[PDB]
């Protein structure tokens, strides 16, 4: 649970909200009423900024790798998990996010040859400390896999943490790796 100076439940009606470089405010049920979309977009930018900073602290990074500005200059896609039916039911509570995007990589296969590929990459991924290890990461990962239409073994991971390595092994049996020099991680089956 992390909170904001505005109504997160009104802004994000769905449990998982997908945003891309357009930072498009979700459509609300007819009524309603709604603040100007430019202002709703600013709210979204602030949420992404704060989520990025929170993930950086959790990962012991000196700067965020996720931000509103970087969302707008890159072709990233973020999935944001809110706590629907949070209590007390205040103005909403975001639980975490996952950010993905296609990146051109020079990948080493076994037999150690470099291959130019552009897989979908897991770029940032954070669940609030208070509720880590409760299954929310899996919720978010499963949803992303469905929307992106990809198989787990087809992914590359940008600098996975120890926690993420265990997570990927437990949920998707991604265990054996093919060593790279570019700080990305891929698993057996990536080359199928
Ligand atoms: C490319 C990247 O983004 S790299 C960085 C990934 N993000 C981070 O490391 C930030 C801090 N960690 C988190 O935000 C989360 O723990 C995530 C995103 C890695 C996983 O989400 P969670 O909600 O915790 O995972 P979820 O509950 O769905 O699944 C649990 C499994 O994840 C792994 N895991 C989660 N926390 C831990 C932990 N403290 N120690 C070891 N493994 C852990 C385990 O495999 C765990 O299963 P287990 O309890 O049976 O051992
Ligand atoms: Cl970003």
């Amino acid at each position: 649970h992390m909170e904001f100076p505005f109504d997160v439940d009104a802004l994000f009606p769905e449990r998982i909200t997908v945003l891309d470089q357009h930072l498009r405010p979700p459509a609300r049920r007819p009524g309603t009423t709604t603040p100007a979309r430019v202002d709703l977009q600013q709210q979204i930018m602030t949420i992404i900024d704060e989520l990025g900073k929170a993930s950086a602290k959790a990962q012991n990074l000196s700067a965020p790798i996720t931000s509103a500005s970087r969302m707008q200059s890159n072709r990233h896609v973020v999935y944001i998990l809110k706590d629907s039916s949070a209590r007390p039911a205040g103005k909403g509570a975001i639980i975490g996010f996952i950010k993905v995007g296609y990146k051109k990589l020079f990948v080493l296969d076994d037999r150690e040859a470099h291959n130019e590929v552009e897989p979908l990459c897991i770029l940032d991924f954070y669940i609030h400390e208070s509720v880590q290890r409760h299954g929310h990461g899996r919720e978010l990962f499963q949803y992303m896999l469905q929307k992106e239409r990809v198989e787990p073994h087809q992914l590359a991971i940008d600098r996975p943490s120890q926690k993420l390595l265990k997570f990927l092994n437990k949920h998707y049996n991604l265990e054996t790796t093919v060593p790279q020099v570019n700080n990305f991680v891929i698993f057996e089956g990536f080359f199928a």
